[PDB]
């Protein structure tokens, strides 16, 4: 008898999936590491060469964590004593390798403590944030200029984001922007003086004494944001005068009236940036396109090149207002937009006109906008076959729109429903990468006749190991409600029969413009509760989920616990109902908003489940960051949106968690979902004496990803579900 | 067929013991409070008179918390706006009542947030600390005189104490002392300038939208510790024209050599103070007698009346050196001191002399002095039939030692073996308050002859209660381990029978200087636990433990976490032998101390208990505080005691946890074994894949007392504890 998927192979990965992670270094080149070296392969032919011995470094006296060539391949950045941050952030150190004689640059080096680092898009110059101060080197071993003096520990961010702009705004550290050709360093500077500090224990290693108390500037709902502001400096005048001028762009009066937040910054040629803000009420953005002028040295931002956004139904774009993809001579540029339906798709604007043109259309949407020549624009969508949780790359005809082809649709239907792409430098060859429903694929292609070139990395090893294991099968349809159909997936235990009745897991995390009914092949803990615990493991996109049109995603516009909530106990009852599910052991569980939604559920009265389990969920939004609570849920104030603010925490429900078995979980050096959330929730509960598991997870963040706190969660998750549903 | 005591009894406390609180206020009468009335009773006929009308302040418009009246019968205060703060500190608000012309006093008011206020011990003076600077009322509608300007909130502390001297030293908030008639107020300075903080988050109600950072000046082991300095001031001669004028009284050389404390301040006479200073190093204290010389108007303190002690087998004192106890004339005074054999008694001391002469003796112990006459010193020992769990009231004749007379011994042998005395004034008259093994009896008795006047409160209503009730039984006795005896006692489940096979549940405290094998009658969980769940809770008092001399006391000196934790071990091990023992249930449980034993004991590796439970444990002695810590452990470095504080942490018994069931429970706001504590134990075991039952509550502290908190954790441990023990 073939052995089953265990939580041992799980969390230990006996079962690993092959990818094939390369980085296009030109239009026809890309690097790939294999056996510790780094490899140069040719797109065109496959062929390659040793680009980097695993050798070069064996006595540098430290672990490299990264590296980085410059664009010009001249230099390689190096990085190592890496310590994270919060998701995106991180410092560490960086020593830069001259490729050319083959030697380690000893003068002038990056400081320690660097808190990012970026090459020039072109050549080799280098701009780093140190101290929270913008540097500019314009030689890897020359002196770096100082570009701003400001800088401030917790204060004032120069080149690189706060928190919340991190998390929030621009998912990602970094707040500095070269323009094409490198003459152009723009950068954003964020003020966080008033903003209200979250404050917890960290505890460290046994041998610290004292708990350490961690201290963040943190914008909770309602509170004091940071503000912005926004600069440009010539980087090619750096060596010419003592201390170059950074010169401001200011937002928009309209802007200006209240508060606000800068949300995209994309050069559009060497000589045009374009910027948008948000006004804190999230309803109303505004991109100002701005000229160099050669004669003032000063940016100009003609107001009939301002382009206007306004929500409708519910917000602005899915998690931010969509990005500009500009056309080489930066005149025109494209933007998902949703149409009149309230589906979104790719818009082309010319840049002094303010009425955009749909070239796509359909009750689908486009995903993203992945590359754009002369000739075509690249995007990947849910369009094939209708189903909102598959993902493919096509191609339009930029003179001819009626001409749109789909490039990886029809590759392998049964085994490919899922892609993503990768363009090189000019977008002559891209890579396919195919996530399920099968094993991952991964191939490459040529743009000029979309020929396939070959196959990259068909995880032929993991299928051969998989064969001896009685793996659990994937189940993706839709139910209808209302007229309208929500997808659903379900993980089916190994022999599936229809004519028993299963536990059932609700696995859930429908936060606003989610999806978890997807085409992905994925081996987690479900695969393990579906093939050795017998367990159907379930997931439901109801309103408020995302890639099917605003009519589902706004539902729940400024309503957030209710629809959401209620969807996933109508879709266990619907589950029931289809004959194969066991009543008596129906549960359910979440993470971060999925913890919210179990707990709002467990909490609801309804009966249906019999256990939960909610990991480090939100409570109550006042809790949670402005950015993304203010864009769902508008102001806690009596004037806007304060009762559905009080209405919709877990905390008021707590009575009804009399009638469940609940697990609660929250690592105590969570930066992002307080611990807080959770120490609010379980002192409800015992007010109201309620019994109830729990569980802290000593310094852990929102991941609770530390090798050995992994193990030990979902370890103690499975006892307590097989614990519920009466498993031996 | 009658009903179990059961958990809701012990939660909701269906069954109460009553009591009999009474106030002496003389030599001849007492204050006792009746249907919230304060009745004022003759201790020769029992009769009384009402003394404050409960009525009278119907209006009062406050909650009133509690009440003080002065020591000439004269005025009342009235204590309300009570808020907690540590053990014994707490802020308030007061108001005086004079009962002379029946008014409530508006002038000059005792201001809001007072931290401590006491009447002088004659006639109606009052003293006070507010914002950390003492004040002094003549009269209680005059203004007050300003005696310390020096006073910063968690920096400077004139007449309070700080933390570690409110719990660790004097176990009271209070650090004034007033002259026997109230001419002089003496009172301690603390600086804690230096003194490191703990902080940890307080959370709150739910409305807070940040969580608030408690920051609490606390040394740990080895840290820098507050510095104290003591003065006397006079207050029949305070100007409301001039700053008063405090005396200061430095601390012997031998003291001011390095950090050191001042652990005891005690009037001998109108113009006579005493003074001890203890050393760091707890292993030698000074005591210093003071006399008020007029001429001068300063206090001199003679070396020839110096009185030193020293510490060869572990430290000073049980918990402190012992508190001296003079005569009436001041010129000699009894103290408490180990023997050279080892056991605690009384010796004699003439102020300028340095040898005392012991006045009793034997293999027991002197508990405490408790009233001392021109003919009689009276006290409690453990002398009673070799009983060291057992205490009563002794008397003997200072002419002549060999005649001393047990006065409680007698009275009530079968029902009271364990008493406590409260005497009049000038021990005219004594209370006995009996605690067990039968039920609390108080009764009031006459020195003169002895004569058992009267009883005040015997708890028959109780009693009649219970008879309906299948309670347990408690059996105390001793196993001999090495040539000596070590006791202990079980809570024995109704109607036992030796012929079956319960199981165990080891109640551990184990701290130096504990007795939990002991005579008192007792309603608490093991009541429960033995009554309706039938589990034996047993309880034992091996090395390290009280009462018995310092060859057992002393044996953990520098070696917390030793002995004491292998003679549970032993005690368990041996109870499993006994016929009616099941060794395949036998559980353990403690909480601060004991919760370290506990989590010591299951991470042993002895495989002798299947579970346990630590609620607010102790892990590693460096967290934990320099007066308690370093008194048994020495400093943490290594040229002191650095190895042994390393290999007595829990964490490093971890892996050992692997065949046992462990459920650690603690409060997030502990200000006294900090959260930090479990922390680390949990991630120690997260950190070598050991899964095991967790529990915070959120804002509680050491004590987890809160009403709802409390029934929580008692409800959440019963539902382990039966789990264990496969009990429905
Ligand atoms: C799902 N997920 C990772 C998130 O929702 C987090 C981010 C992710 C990037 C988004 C985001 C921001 C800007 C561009 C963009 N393009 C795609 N996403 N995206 C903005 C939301 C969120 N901050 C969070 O941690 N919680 C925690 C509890 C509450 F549920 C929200
Ligand atoms: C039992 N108990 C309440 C205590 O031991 C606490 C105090 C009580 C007064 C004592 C004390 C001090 C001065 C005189 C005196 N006379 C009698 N006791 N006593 C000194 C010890 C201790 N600070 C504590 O909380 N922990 C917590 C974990 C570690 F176990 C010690
Ligand atoms: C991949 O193989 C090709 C062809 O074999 C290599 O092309 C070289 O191109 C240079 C520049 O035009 C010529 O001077 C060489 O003669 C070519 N070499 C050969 C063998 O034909 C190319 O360098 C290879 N790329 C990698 C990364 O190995
Ligand atoms: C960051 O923002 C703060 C405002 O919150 C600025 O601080 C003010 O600066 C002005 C001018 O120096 C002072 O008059 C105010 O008293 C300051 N207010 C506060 C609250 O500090 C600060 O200058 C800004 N910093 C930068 C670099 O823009
Ligand atoms: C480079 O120019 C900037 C911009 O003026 C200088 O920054 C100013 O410094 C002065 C004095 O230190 C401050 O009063 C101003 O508020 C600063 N303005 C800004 C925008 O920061 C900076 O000091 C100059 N650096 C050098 C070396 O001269
Ligand atoms: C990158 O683009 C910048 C901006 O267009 C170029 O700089 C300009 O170059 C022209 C000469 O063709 C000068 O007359 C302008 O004064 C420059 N403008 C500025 C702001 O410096 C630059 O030459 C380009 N760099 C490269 C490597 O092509
Ligand atoms: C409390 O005791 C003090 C000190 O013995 C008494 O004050 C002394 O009284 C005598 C006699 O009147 C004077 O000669 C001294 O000068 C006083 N000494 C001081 C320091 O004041 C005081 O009278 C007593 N109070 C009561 C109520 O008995
Ligand atoms: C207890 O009883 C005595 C009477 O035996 C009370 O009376 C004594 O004190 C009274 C006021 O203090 C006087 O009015 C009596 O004359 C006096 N009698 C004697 C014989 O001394 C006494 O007050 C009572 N005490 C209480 C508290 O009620
Ligand atoms: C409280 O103690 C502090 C020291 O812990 C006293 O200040 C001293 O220490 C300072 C460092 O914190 C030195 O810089 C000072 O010179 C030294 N003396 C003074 C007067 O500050 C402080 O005075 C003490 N306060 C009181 C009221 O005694
Ligand atoms: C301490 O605070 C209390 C409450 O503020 C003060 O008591 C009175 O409070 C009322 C309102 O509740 C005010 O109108 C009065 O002015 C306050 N004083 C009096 C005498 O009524 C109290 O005054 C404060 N303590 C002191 C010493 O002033
Ligand atoms: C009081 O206890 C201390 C601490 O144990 C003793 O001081 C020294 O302790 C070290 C161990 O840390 C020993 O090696 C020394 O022999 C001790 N003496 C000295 C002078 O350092 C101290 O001796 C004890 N005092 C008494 C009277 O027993
Ligand atoms: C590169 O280093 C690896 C070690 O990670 C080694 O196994 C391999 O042989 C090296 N590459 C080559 C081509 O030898
Ligand atoms: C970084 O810090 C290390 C350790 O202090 C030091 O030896 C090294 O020279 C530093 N590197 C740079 C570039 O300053
Ligand atoms: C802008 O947002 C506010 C608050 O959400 C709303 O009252 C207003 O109607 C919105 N305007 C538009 C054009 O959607
Ligand atoms: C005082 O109040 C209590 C209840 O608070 C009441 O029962 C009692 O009768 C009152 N005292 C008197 C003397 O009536
Ligand atoms: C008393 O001392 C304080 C603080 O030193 C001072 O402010 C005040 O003026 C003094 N009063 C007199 C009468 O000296
Ligand atoms: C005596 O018994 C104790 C425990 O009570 C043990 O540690 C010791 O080794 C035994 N022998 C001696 C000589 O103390
Ligand atoms: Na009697």
């Amino acid at each position: 008898t073939r052995k089953t998927y265990t939580l041992t192979d799980y969390l230990k990965n006996t079962y690993r999936l092959k990818l094939y992670s390369l980085r296009w270094i030109s239009d026809h080149e890309y690097l790939y590491k294999q056996e510790n070296n780094i490899l140069v392969f040719n797109a065109e032919y496959g062929n390659s060469s040793v680009f980097l011995e695993n050798s070069t470094f064996d006595e540098f006296g430290h672990s490299i964590n990264d590296y980085s060539i410059s664009p010009d391949g001249q230099f390689i950045l190096l990085e190592y004593n890496y310590v994270k941050q919060w998701r995106h952030s991180y410092t560490a150190s960086y020593d830069i390798y001259d490729l050319n004689k083959r030697q380690l640059i000893t003068e002038e080096r990056i400081p320690n403590n660097t808190q990012w680092v970026t090459w020039s898009p072109v050549g080799h110059k280098l701009a780093y944030v140190w101290n929270n101060d913008i540097y500019v080197k314009i030689e890897p071993n020359l002196p770096s200029y100082r570009i701003t003096w400001t800088g401030k520990e917790d204060i004032i961010y120069n080149g690189i984001t706060d928190w919340v702009y991190e998390e929030e705004v621009f998912s990602a550290y970094s707040a500095l922007w070269w323009s094409p050709n490198g003459t152009f360093l723009a950068y954003a500077q964020f003020n966080d003086t008033e903003v209200p500090l979250i404050e917890y224990s960290f505890y460290s290693d046994e041998s610290l004494q004292y708990p350490k108390t961690v201290r963040v500037p943190y914008p909770k709902a309602g509170a004091v944001n940071p503000t912005v502001k926004f600069f440009v400096v010539n980087t090619d005048s750096l060596s010419s005068v003592t201390n170059a001028t950074s010169i401001q762009i200011t937002a928009p009066a309209s802007m200006l009236i209240g508060d606000h937040y800068l949300c995209d910054v994309t050069w559009a040629t060497q000589e045009r940036i374009s910027l948008q803000w948000l006004r804190r009420i999230q309803n109303y953005s505004v991109m100002d396109i701005c000229d160099y002028d050669e004669s003032s040295g000063r940016w100009n931002c003609l107001v009939a090149r301002q382009h206007i956004e306004m929500s409708t139904t519910g917000w602005v774009g899915r998690f931010r207002p969509s990005e500009p993809h500009f056309t080489l001579d930066g005149n025109s540029f494209y933007k998902i937009i949703s149409n009149e339906e309230g589906y979104r798709h790719i818009c082309y604007f010319q840049i002094d006109k303010k009425d955009c043109t749909f070239i796509t259309k359909g009750t689908w949407e486009v995903i993203g906008i992945e590359a754009l020549t002369s000739d075509y624009l690249y995007y990947i969508s849910n369009e094939y076959k209708g189903m909102p949780g598959g993902r493919n790359l096509y191609k339009i005809q930029l003179s001819d729109y009626t001409k749109v082809t789909c490039l990886s649709c029809e590759l392998n239907p049964e085994r490919c429903q899922y892609y993503s792409v990768s363009f090189s430098k000019e977008a002559k060859y891209y890579q396919l990468r195919c996530s399920g429903p099968g094993l991952p694929l991964y191939t490459l292609h040529s743009s000029v006749n979309d020929k396939g070139l070959r196959v990259l990395e068909d995880n032929s090893a993991l299928d051969k190991m998989l064969q001896n294991v009685q793996m659990p099968s994937k189940k993706l349809d839709f139910i209808i409600l209302n007229e309208t159909k929500f997808w659903y997936q379900m993980i089916l235990p190994p022999h599936f029969d229809k004519s028993k009745k299963y536990p059932l897991l609700l696995d859930v995390y429908a936060g606003p413009c989610s999806q978890k009914a997807d085409t992905v092949f994925r081996l987690n803990w479900a695969t393990y509760l579906a093939s050795t615990e017998n367990i159907i493991v379930a997931s439901f996109d109801g309103r408020g989920s995302g890639y099917q049109g605003d009519k589902i995603m706004h539902a729940i516009n400024r309503r957030l616990g209710t629809f959401e909530v209620e969807d996933q106990i109508e879709a266990a009852r619907q589950f029931s109902k289809m004959g194969f599910v066991d009543n008596k052991r129906i549960a359910i569980w979440g993470w971060s908003y999925g913890g919210y939604v179990t707990s709002m559920v467990l909490g609801s009265g309804s009966g249906v489940f019999k256990c939960g389990i909610a990991v480090a969920p939100v409570s109550r939004w006042e809790y949670y960051d402005s950015v993304y609570t203010e864009r769902y849920m508008g102001l806690p104030t009596p004037e806007d949106n304060l009762d559905h603010y009080r209405n919709s925490t877990v905390m008021s429900r707590a009575e009804n968690f009399k009638q469940v078995e609940y697990l609660l979980i929250h690592g105590t050096a969570d930066d992002n979902v307080h611990f807080q959330q959770s120490a609010q929730i379980s002192k409800a509960l015992v007010d109201v004496g309620v019994d109830f598991q729990a569980m802290w997870y000593t310094d852990e963040d929102h991941g609770i990803a530390s090798s050995t706190a992994h193990q030990h969660i979902y370890t103690h998750m499975s006892h307590f579900i097989k614990q519920c549903f009466s498993l031996p």
